[PDB]
RNA sequence: UAGC
């Protein structure tokens, strides 16, 4: 630690809180960091006087493995295939040697990469060579998945620790968590690899790179090391900053390496990968004698996923584990897989919890983060095969004699059908018929938004799509000469722009390219990537299912962030008495075929929208005629409409099925084109259409089935008190079907039991694997829950793990940064243990701010000051003589961010520049008499403010362009867009209006104009950057940094004119007792107290912040955010009616619409969250967990506490301050560590009105 | 070639 601590000293005491931080420390230890050498961290791990119980026998088969060429084979279609041993999942990379098919390296000696002779002989079409090049491939992919070298990580793990324990602001006393002489994964890694590298001088296993990864040429070296180490870094960095227990940790360390020890790392972890969470969380309290749980109300309607907290309810045996004993199970796969000794020891250990709270949660969360973290990968050929292969066993088919004769493609289901597919029909055709009787949906604008949604600067498989139309001799504008990317489907839209849909048609049955996801602890899966006439055809779909998902159900349209996945609901569910059912469909989108569903919702669609789109196009599709044989004998045609016409397209394709093109990289000669009948993930109908089939399902099962099925008395009670309605909660293939408890307790275990198995019996009919699972938890989106308590799965979430499915080269320098940071806002969504964690992230970060640039024997540095970060949302751990940890992680980001810390400690910074010579005559209204203008240019702070405001990665725009084919393409963008006359018409009325009345006031009017230019541009962002693009952005950041500056952005400057009074601790919002998150207890102190002062927000943030816009959706390319600014800033700048209806028909709207909404918009009370966006304040991220709207509205007082001040006063005219001032008031309160204080306002140096006309030039000049 |  010597060579750690003589290296880094300075800087290990400036992010332990023993020494103030400073930019001089921070960019030397960046320095320190460069110059390490890989080698040297092993030395430096070396150093480490590990204890006997960090220690565990490593198993000598790790080192030894047999030749890849047992595991592999050529089929009867040529492709090179894994050969299956293990059973037929056994089909990722395989255990073995690799440095015998390795050259070394020019330079490099020691180091290897595939032998390029091996690789010429497999493009040659050697057999032999082809297996060995996909190992070697794919090998090397298994290694990729990371973000970036494993040293780095484990080196800012060195500095981090160096510091020693952490003491406690809140606690006052250190924290006991054990320094890393007792940490095990990290022992495994230094042996490991040391027993690798043997005698040789390179200590590495495998060198991370650009030009790809290159292996230690040692005969002890496995394709699993990689994967291996991953998992121990993560171990190893969270046993210090999650404060894991040890002798978990080396449970989890043993069944990794019994997974290098198998024959496939991957499919090992994978087939084990539930033994923790079984072993804990699915088996917590068979026994139970105290503790408390959340009491929650569900507010109605349901819908809005909205409750409120009553207190806690005290549990007791009445409440121990009822649901079904999975021990035999949970024993029987530790057996199979030679785990048995650590599914015993969980089982021993889970059964002395006896009590609900932090303790028993925090090791359930423990239990869970042990996990590999591994992001899994095989070859895509394998995915292919192995995904679009199974079909749903239907077992009771639609009988043949229950179908009319044609109408086109589709048939419909005589009503006579004794078919379960008679309510799936019925729920699709009665949607159909509604949203098509829509006003909405005939208007111009809706049409164009929903023709936008797909043009976006993704893929759609462009090359096939223009080949199904050469076939029938149709060449598409090829724009030669354009700066653009040409596989988007923007430059789809372009080339598609001015032409019939009778020409395009055929396009729907064009071929679809291969697109591919790895996760983690799931196997890959395989993506469709639609083209525009493809995902056009599929609109009467989608708007079918979204109709249903929002009128029909009770379901939750969630991203992937934590913050949008609904956490109230999960601890409601969880809650005793109240329980829940996790339900999940098994190979979903092999489960909706034609055969059954499809067939069905076409026909339902087709009919039930008949009537209201009679005699009218849609979205550019024109209506048509169709040949008609649903009576017998009686043979015409059928005039249908533009939308029956997609449908009828649609259905010939759902028919036929898809010509999935797969073109194996990774497995020299695996091309080959394999037609499924799976369903298409990357249809905008998927999600949404999958999530009407759930529901619609569990209601005919509830409803139907279900009683028809049992004449037991309980289970047709319990049946019919559920409601897919106020009980059943779904998203895609995921179901939560949530048990309201009684005052007599919850419901009886076995009669929940045998509901259950007729769900189950139920799905064969049609299908359907239901995955169901009733286990005392409460499982919906990967968020877990038990007694009210969310418990974060922290292996889900690997801090050196990175998803890579493509061969492409990672980002250039500055991405990582974002990458990085990232990093730390899982930490504080996951809590981490906040101090432990933001001094890694410190170290971490210092070790990824320098970087090498070159520009011609210019070989000079980029390196990103301190203060960069802390724009990024890092907070400060202790500066300008300040008491150390002051600072919470919830610290806004951005402009908001920097407000809060500086007037945390105004005085502190004052007092401290004038006592180091920055001091001046001149009186600041915000430093006094300090020189912070020569100070902020010293230390670096302005720069790294600016700096961090730039772009970190290179940019396209500015390349040649021959203005003609520039014009003529975004030409046939405009024309795409502005396909009917009517919107068109409707933008220039806007327009001319504009120059009347807005025009002036404002400078950033949105319009449908524009978005052809936005299109354009993303088109070009989407491309791949030159070696000068790239000098061009360092010089920039590089400028940025020359550059010395005068103060900071405008609406910063206008912030700090305020000030205020931080006061009485607000009192608890909820019990300290209760656990609601585990991590978050109070061993964590500043996590914790402001959940418990602050409170949690107990509604879903998707409802919330949907009532914060005036505008839901619109076209694509345009800013729903941005529309509402500008209209609320024309407001603000006392813009009259008559221009908020210019921007609104700017935007799309009709006239009507426009004056209604500008007329409404007039005289709205805006709320706080809504109004802050005239100035660009957004909610944190990290405060999303939290309710703010409380904080908020009942403690930031804007009346002085000593009563009014003539500054304080808020201006007639001018109440939208009071949102702004808001805002400032909470973020100095939630950067505050410890419990949340009521703030008042103090002062506002010019008086509010000063203030208020500040803003306001801010708005008028946004973008001049 | 790399989707919603
Ligand atoms: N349409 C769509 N749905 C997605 C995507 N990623 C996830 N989902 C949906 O949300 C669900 C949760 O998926 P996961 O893959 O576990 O992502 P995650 O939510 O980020 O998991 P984590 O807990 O580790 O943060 C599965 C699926 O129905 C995506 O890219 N597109
Ligand atoms: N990047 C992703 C990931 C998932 N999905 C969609 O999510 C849906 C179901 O989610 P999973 O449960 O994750 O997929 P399954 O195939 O059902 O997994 P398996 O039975 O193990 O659960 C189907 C799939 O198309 C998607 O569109 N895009
Ligand atoms: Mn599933
Ligand atoms: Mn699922």
């Amino acid at each position: 630690s010597s060579m750690i601590l003589t290296q880094f000293g300075p800087f290990i005491e400036s992010i332990s809180g023993i020494t103030d931080q400073s930019n001089d420390v921070f960019e030397d230890a960046a320095k320190a960091f460069s110059m390490f050498t890989r080698s040297d961290v092993y030395k430096a791990l070396d150093e480490i006087p590990f204890s006997d119980d960090a220690m565990l026998p490593i198993p000598p088969t790790i080192y030894t493995k047999p030749s890849h060429d047992s595991y592999y084979y050529i089929d009867a279609l040529n492709r090179v295939r894994r050969k299956t041993y293990q059973g037929p999942d056994d089909v990722y990379v395989p255990n073995c040697s690799i440095v015998e098919l390795l050259e070394p390296h020019e330079t490099l000696t020691s180091y290897g990469r595939l032998s390029e002779a091996i690789e010429n002989r497999a493009k040659d079409g050697d057999s032999q060579a082809r297996i060995a090049t996909t190992y070697g491939r794919i090998a090397e992919s298994q290694a990729r998945q990371i973000k970036a070298p494993l040293e780095k990580f484990v080196l800012a793990l060195l500095v981090a620790e160096a510091g020693g324990s952490l003491y406690d602001p809140v606690l006052q006393k250190y924290d006991e968590i054990p320094d890393l002489s007792h940490n095990c994964p990290l022992w495994c890694f230094r042996e490991i690899c040391r027993h690798i590298s043997g005698p040789l001088p390179d200590r590495a296993p495998y060198l991370y790179l650009s030009a790809g990864v290159f292996w230690l040429m040692s005969p002890r070296m496995t394709s699993a090391i990689p994967p291996l180490l991953s998992d121990l870094v993560n171990l190893a960095i969270l046993q210090q900053t999650a404060g894991l227990d040890p002798s978990l940790v080396k449970l989890g360390v043993q069944i990794c390496l019994h997974a290098a020890a198998s024959s496939s790392y991957s499919w090992f972890i994978l087939k084990t990968k539930s033994i923790f969470p079984q072993n804990t969380l699915h088996s917590m309290y068979e026994s139970l004698e105290g503790g408390y749980c959340p009491n929650l109300e569900w507010l109605e309607p349901r819908s809005d996923y909205k409750f409120m907290y009553m207190g806690v309810m005290p549990l007791s045996a009445k409440y121990a584990r009822s649901a079904p004993s999975n021990d035999k199970k949970a024993r029987e796969l530790g057996e199979k897989y030679g785990l048995s000794s650590v599914v015993g020891e969980l089982r021993k250990r889970t059964k002395t919890y006896v009590k609900h709270d932090f303790a028993s949660v925090r090791y359930i969360r423990d239990a869970m983060a042990c996990t590999s973290g591994i992001f899994l990968v095989r070859t895509p050929t394998e995915t292919v095969l192995q995904e679009y292969t199974q079909s749903p066993e239907i077992k009771v088919p639609i009988p043949q004699k229950d179908w009319t004769g044609p109408i086109g493609e589709i048939r419909i289901l005589k009503d006579t059908t004794s078919s379960i597919a008679r309510y799936l029909y019925r729920t699709w055709y009665l949607a159909a018929a509604r949203m098509a009787a829509q006003p909405r949906t005939w208007d111009p604008l809706f049409q164009a938004i929903m023709r936008s949604q797909y043009v976006t600067a993704r893929g759609g498989s462009g090359a096939a799509l223009r080949e199904s139309l050469y076939a029938i001799n149709v060449s598409l504008p090829d724009f030669k000469g354009l700066p653009v990317k040409a596989a988007t489907k923007i430059f789809q839209a372009a080339q598609l722009a001015n032409l019939p849909f009778s020409h395009t048609s055929v396009a729907i049955l064009a071929d679809t390219s291969m697109g591919l996801r790895n996760q983690v602890q799931r196997r890959p899966r395989s993506i469709m990537p639609l083209n525009v006439p493809q995902q056009q055809v599929s609109a009467p779909h989608t708007l079918t299912a979204d109709y249903i998902n929002y009128h029909m159900n009770l379901s939750p349209t969630s991203g992937s962030a934590v913050i949008e996945k609904v956490i109230p609901l999960g601890v409601y569910a969880s809650s005793p008495p109240n329980q829940s059912i996790n339900i999940d469909i098994s190979a979903c989108d092999a489960s909706i075929t034609w055969d059954f569903f499809l067939s069905v919702i076409m026909a339902a669609i087709h009919e039930g929208v008949a009537s209201s789109s009679i005699g009218k196009p849609f979205m550019g599709v024109p209506a048509s005629i169709v040949n008609d044989e649903s009576v017998v004998g009686v043979r015409a045609a059928r005039p249908i409409s533009g939308m029956q016409n997609m449908i009828q397209h649609l259905s010939k394709l759902y028919k036929r099925g898809f010509s999935y093109r797969v073109n194996d990289s990774f497995s020299p000669g695996n091309d080959f084109t394999h037609m499924t009948t799976t369903f298409p993930s990357g249809s905008t109908a998927t999600s949404t259409e999958h999530t009407a089939n759930n529901s619609t399902m569990m209601e005919t099962f509830l409803t139907v089935w279900g009683p028809e099925h049992t004449d037991d008395p309980d289970v047709l009670r319990l049946m019919k008190s559920l409601t897919i309605q106020r009980n059943y909660v779904c998203q895609g293939d995921d179901g939560l079907m949530i048990i309201d408890g009684t005052t007599a307790g919850k419901v009886n275990s076995e009669t929940i039991q045998n509901d259950l198995e007729l769900i189950s019996k139920y799905g064969e009919e049609f299908g359907w694997k239901y995955d169901i699972a009733y286990d005392g938890t409460a499982e919906y989106l990967k968020l877990y829950f038990i007694f009210g308590c969310r418990i974060p799965n922290l292996s889900r979430h690997p801090i050196v793990g990175k998803e890579r499915a493509n061969s492409s080269a990672e980002e250039p320098w500055p991405a990582i940064l974002d990458q990085i940071m990232g990093v730390f806002f899982n930490g504080v969504h996951d809590g981490l243990q906040w101090q432990r964690w933001i001094r890694y992230s410190w170290a971490l970060c210092c070790a990824f701010s320098r970087q090498r640039t070159m520009i011609g024997e210019s070989v000079g540095y980029l390196q990103y000051p301190m203060w960069s970060f802390v724009y990024w949302g890092l907070p400060l751990v202790k500066a300008f003589g300040s008491d150390p940890w002051i600072f919470s992680w919830y610290m806004p980001t951005g402009d908001l961010g920097m407000y809060s810390w500086i007037s945390l400690i105004r005085p502190l910074m004052t007092r401290w520049m004038v006592a180091n010579g920055y001091v001046t005559d001149r009186c600041s209204t915000v430093f006094g008499n300090a020189d912070y203008r020569r100070c902020f240019n010293e230390l670096k702070l302005y720069q790294g403010y600016y700096m961090a405001q730039l772009p970190r990665n290179p940019k396209k725009s500015g390349r040649a362009a021959s203005r003609e084919v520039r014009e003529q393409f975004t030409q046939a963008l405009s024309d795409y867009l502005m396909q009917n006359p009517e919107l068109k018409s409707r933008v220039l009325r806007g327009r001319s209006e504009w120059e009347k009345y807005g025009a002036g006031i404002i400078h950033n009017p949105p319009s449908l104009f524009d978005v052809p230019h936005k299109w354009y541009q993303g088109a070009q962002e989407a491309a791949i950057a030159t070696r000068e693009e790239l000098a061009e952005m360092d010089e920039t950041l590089m400028r940025a940094r020359r550059h010395s500056y005068s103060s900071f952005s405008k609406l910063l400057e206008a912030y700090l004119l305020v000030k205020w009074r931080m006061c009485e601790a607000r009192e608890p919002s909820v019990d300290l007792r209760l656990p609601l998150c585990a991590g978050i207890d109070p061993l964590n102190s500043d996590p914790f107290l402001k959940m418990v002062s602050v409170g949690p927000m107990l509604q879903s943030t998707r409802k919330y912040f949907a009532q914060t816009l005036f505008m839901a959706k619109t076209v694509s390319g345009l800013d729903v955010n941005a529309i509402d600014s500008a209209l609320l800033r024309l407001r603000t700048l006392g813009a009259d009616k008559k221009a908020l209806t210019a921007q609104l028909l700017m935007v799309g709207l009709q006239e009507s619409e426009a004056d209604a909404l500008a007329g409404k918009i007039m005289l709205q009370d805006v709320n706080t969250v809504q109004l802050a966006r005239v100035v660009n304040l957004a909610v944190p991220d990290t405060w999303m967990s939290l309710d703010f709207d409380s904080m908020f509205k009942h403690h930031v007082k804007l009346l002085p506490k000593d009563g009014r001040h003539l500054n304080t006063d808020i201006p007639p005219r001018m109440g939208w301050l009071r949102a702004i001032l808001r805002f400032l008031g909470a973020g100095m309160v939630m950067t505050a560590t410890g419990v949340a204080v009521d703030i008042y306002l103090e002062d506002i140096h010019g008086g509010g009105r000063s203030l208020g006309q500040r803003f306001m030039t801010w708005m008028r000049q946004e973008g001049r």
